[PDB]
C-alpha cells in the first residue's frame, strides 16, 4: 500500500489521545 497508511494511524492515534488528554477526569 502506500505505507502512509500505518503513519495516519499513528498520527491520528496520537492526536486521539491528545484530544481526550485535553480533558482531564479531575
Amino acid at each position: 500500500m502506500k505505507f502512509y497508511t500505518i503513519k495516519l494511524a499513528k498520527f491520528l492515534g496520537g492526536i486521539v489521545r491528545a484530544m481526550l488528554g485535553s480533558f482531564r477526569k479531575d
